[PDB]
Formats: structure tokens, C-alpha cells, sequence
């Protein structure tokens, strides 16, 4: 029995059918989703106990062998630029004339997981595929879609998330299946028709046997609505530190279903403290020190970019323009901005460097990447404004997230909840490490965070009001200082801020 909580224009996606759908979604998937977070855990002791991520010795065959994935649809062959956004309707218009190849839908990372949005996201997507999709100002503008927008593909809420807003069985259902599901039913026969499909992103997995589950939901799903297997493509964010170890496994576990896979900054560096949190050696300077040519990251983006473009896949990637120039000359197929606005800036980059449509030709035959390298501690300094920028962008984000806003513009970067992320995660490191200290020699301690806390939350109030205050930055506060303060370590700070949100 299903049961469906939030408040509900509603009834139009949540219909009998589609209801359907996710009964049996759920019913098939969401306990092998379960047993999955539940194998990370005992994955963590084995890491704890000094036994790190390595090449698997009982997956040698499928690395050794020759195969590739499934043959991409045309609308997948040329991703120079990609632009993300959340699935508010004025920003999934913006980003659909964008001039971006592809618009990666968020329901994830930079979406507040509220029902109204969670819903109202899938009311836009769906009008965003029939065309009907339009943003009413007051001033009476009404903006719509260019008739050639970017290729849509939608990002669900990673393994870790449920829908706490209908339950089966008393059992809340997953987020991921739930975001997946419904885009799906109600729109993979219409973007067939059109001569799309339904993509993916899928987001944060830690091992192939998570590609697995996604694989086999897809092979249900399809089934389901009677459309050919081989149908959906989804690319995979190769976004932890475990999935690193396991990239090629990831792609044969979706090969029939793969669009390649996409390489991150926050969420990796991210991954990468999480696992290894109670390594001492495993110390991080400031996060902005941290870029793509730290040896690790290199290792990383390399590593992605040789095995996706083995198995005939995409590999998707002042000091901007720099960053993106190594992108393409690495061998990226094409690279992400979170503004419209930036578009521009990728798009000439990528257009003077790779004139083809994509770069799969390029194998980079002459790197050998070891576990190693993958595993290599960036060096740096850790600084009092990287500590006040941790403290100021995790408080701000965390309001901007609990007042419902996912995309957080702050010191003009669009931030979603992996620079939060990483932000929490830096200072919760910081206060403990005996090597925690500023470059100036001060000790990282719980009285200079507080200190420094308060000194931020001062310099907000100044630049945004008191009355924004409404914005939830009591809460924001207590939620950062009980995440950095605790020392066990909270998975993803979504998990406790779902419950308040
Ligand atoms: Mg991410
Ligand atoms: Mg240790």
C-alpha cells in the first residue's frame, strides 16, 4: 500500500499509473538500494583499517577485454558544452537557450529537495518536452523555448536520498526512483518521438554494483513501457574516490546504457576527505588550491578520459579559459557551466580546440595511471580566508538550500550543495588535524572556528539585511556548527538538513 504525505496541478503527474510505476519500482529496487548504502559502511571499516581502493583482481576480465559501449544516439555525439541548473522553471529555460549542447536537469546537487520542487520540477520538465513550458513576469515578459534548445538530461537525487513525502508500506521511497521514474513515464515515448531519448546523469555511486542497480532499472523501466532495451542513456558523474577504482566496471555495468562518464572538483575532493578522514597524512589545504592540476586530480581526469574513450564513450570535463584549453587538450569531449552566461567562454574554448564533434579518438595511450597516483595527497597551505570562506559559504549555501533555493549564487560562483560540501568538510578536518593550522601558525581550534563563525555571520548580515533572517541562518548555523562540531562525520550534511528542511 502507498501512501502518498505532501501537500498537493499535482494530479497530473502523480496519476494513477504513474503511481504505479514507482509501486513497482519500488518494490524491485529500493531493498537492493538499501543493502548498497549498507555495503559502503562496511567498505568504510575496511578503508579505517588501512585497506585502500584498488584496481579489483576479480573484475581483470572485463578491464582486459575489448568491447565498447552501445552506439550513441546522434543528439549524444557532440557535448562540447554542457550547462546544469536546477529544475525551477525560469532556469530550465534559461538553460535550454542557452546554446549549450546539453542541459543536465538537476533534481540533485543543486535542487532543494522539497516536494513542491521535487514535483513542480517534473510538472516543468514535462512542459519543457511538450513545449508548453513558459516563465510569467510581473512586467508581463513571458519567456519560452527556442524551437532547437540543449539535449535534456536529467540528474536524480543520488543512492542516499528517499522521498520522504510518499512511503510504500511505511517505508519511504527512494529518491532517486521517484526523480528517475516519474521523468521517465511521463516523458520518454514523447522525447523518442522527437527523435531524443530518455539520459541520464547519475550521481555520487561508489561501485559498479551501484551501476548495476541503475542498469537493471533501466532494463525494467523499458521493459515496463514497452520501448527496446539499449534505449535510455545516462552518463555517469565519476565523482568519488571509490568510483575511480572502478570506472571501467561502471561502464560495462551500463554498457548498453552508457553515455560515458563526467569529471568533478567538489564532490570528488569531497569524496576523497570522507573516505579518508581518519588517515592522518590525508590533511587538505585550502580547497581552492586544489585544482585539476594537483597530481591526484590530474591521475583522475586522466584516467576518466583513457578509459571512456577505450570503450568509444564521451569523457565530459582568465584562469577559467586556461582550465577549459586543458580540458580539451587532455582530451575532454566538451565541459560544464552552471551559468548561462558562461556558455560563451566554454563554447570558444572547445570550438577553436576540438573542431570534431567529440574526441573519442583520442586514447592518450602514452599515460599509465597507478593507484598511487589516484591516491597522491594534494600539498598546500592552509589559509585564514580559506577557513573564512569554508565558514561563509557553507552557512550561505545551507540558508540559501532551507529556504529552498539549491542554486545559491555566492561571491558570484553558482554553488550547489557539493561546495557546501567540501566546505563543512574542510573545517570539520581543520579543527582536528594537529597539522590544522593557519598559514600564519595558529592553531585550528573549536574557539577560533566559533570566533570566526561569529565574525562571518556579522559580515553576511552586513552585505545581505537583517531581515533576509528569513533566509533560515539561525538554522543554517546550527546545522554547519553541529556538522563540524560532531565527530562521526554525517555522510552528505542532506541527510540531517532533509529532516529540517
Ligand atoms: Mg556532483
Ligand atoms: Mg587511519
Amino acid at each position: 500500500r502507498v501512501t502518498l504525505v505532501g501537500e498537493m496541478a499535482y494530479n497530473e503527474i502523480l496519476t494513477p499509473e504513474a503511481l504505479s510505476f514507482l509501486k513497482e519500482l519500488h518494490e524491485n529496487f529500493n531493498e537492493r538500494r538499501i543493502e548498497l548504502l549498507q555495503k559502503r559502511m562496511k567498505k568504510q571499516q575496511k578503508i579505517d583499517a588501512g585497506e585502500f581502493p584498488k584496481f579489483l583482481e576479480e573484475t581483470k576480465r572485463i578491464r582486459e577485454a575489448d568491447w565498447t559501449i552501445a552506439k550513441l544516439p546522434k543528439d549524444l555525439e557532440d557535448r562540447r558544452v554542457e550547462i546544469t541548473g536546477p529544475v525551477d522553471r525560469k532556469m530550465v529555460i534559461n538553460a535550454l537557450n542557452s546554446g549549450a549542447h546539453l542541459f543536465m536537469a538537476d533534481f540533485e546537487d543543486s535542487n532543494s529537495p522539497t516536494w513542491e520542487n521535487a514535483i513542480e520540477g517534473q510538472i516543468n520538465l514535462r512542459d519543457a518536452v511538450k513545449g508548453t513550458i513558459s516563465h510569467k513576469n510581473e512586467n508581463g515578459k513571458e519567456y519560452r523555448l527556442n524551437s532547437k534548445t540543449a539535449v535534456l538530461i536529467v540528474r536524480p537525487r543520488g543512492w542516499h536520498l528517499e522521498e520522504k513525502h510518499m512511503q510504500v508500506d511505511g517505508k519511504n521511497m527512494s529518491g532517486s526512483l521517484v526523480d528517475f521514474g516519474l521523468y521517465f513515464f511521463h516523458n520518454a515515448k514523447a522525447l523518442l518521438e522527437k527523435g531524443s531519448g530518455p539520459y541520464f546523469y547519475l550521481p555520487k555511486m561508489e561501485s559498479y554494483l551501484e551501476a548495476r542497480l541503475w542498469n537493471d532499472v533501466f532494463v525494467f523501466a523499458q521493459k515496463y513501457i514497452g520501448i527496446p532495451n539499449g534505449t535510455i542513456k545516462a552518463t555517469v558523474l565519476l565523482e568519488t574516490i571509490h568510483a575511480s577504482f572502478e570506472m571501467d566496471e561502471i561502464l560495462y555495468e551500463l554498457k548498453d546504457h552508457s553515455a560515458g562518464l563526467n569529471c568533478g572538483r567538489w564532490d570528488y575532493i569531497f569524496s576523497f576527505l570522507k573516505a579518508f578522514r581518519n588517515h592522518n597524512e590525508f590533511l587538505l589545504p585550502d580547497r581552492a588550491q586544489v585544482t585539476m592540476t594537483a597530481p591526484f586530480m590530474r591521475a583522475y581526469s586522466l584516467k576518466v578520459i583513457q578509459t571512456c574513450h577505450r570503450r568509444n564513450a564521451p569523457a565530459i570535463g582568465e584562469k577559467v579559459r586556461a582550465d577549459k584549453e586543458r580540458e580539451a587538450l587532455d582530451g575532454h569531449d566538451g565541459t560544464w557551466v552552471a551559468h548561462p552566461g558562461l556558455v560563451p567562454v566554454a563554447m570558444e574554448v572547445f570550438n577553436h580546440i576540438m573542431k570534431t564533434p567529440n574526441q573519442i579518438f583520442r586514447k592518450r595511450e602514452e599515460i599509465h595511471v597507478t593507484e598511487k597516483d589516484l591516491l597522491e595527497v594534494p600539498v598546500g597551505t592552509i589559509t585564514e580566508e580559506g577557513l573564512r570562506m569554508n565558514i561563509s559559504v557553507g552557512i550561505q549555501y545551507i540558508a540559501s538550500w532551507l529556504s529552498g533555493r539549491g542554486a545559491a549564487p555566492i561571491y558570484n560562483l553558482m554553488e550547489d550543495a557539493a561546495t557546501a560540501e567540501i566546505s563543512r568538510a574542510q573545517v570539520w578536518q581543520w579543527i582536528r588535524h594537529e597539522g590544522g593550522k593557519l598559514n600564519d601558525g595558529r592553531n585550528i581550534t573549536l574557539e577560533l572556528m566559533e570566533e570566526l563563525k561569529e565574525e562571518e555571520l556579522a559580515k553576511i548580515e552586513r552585505e545581505i539585511g537583517k531581515e533576509a533572517k528569513k533566509g533560515r541562518f539561525q538554522e543554517a548555523t546550527t546545522l554547519f556548527t553541529n556538522l563540524v562540531r560532531n565527530d562521526e562525520f554525517v555522510p552528505f550534511l542532506t541527510l540531517p538538513g532533509y529532516e529540517i528542511l
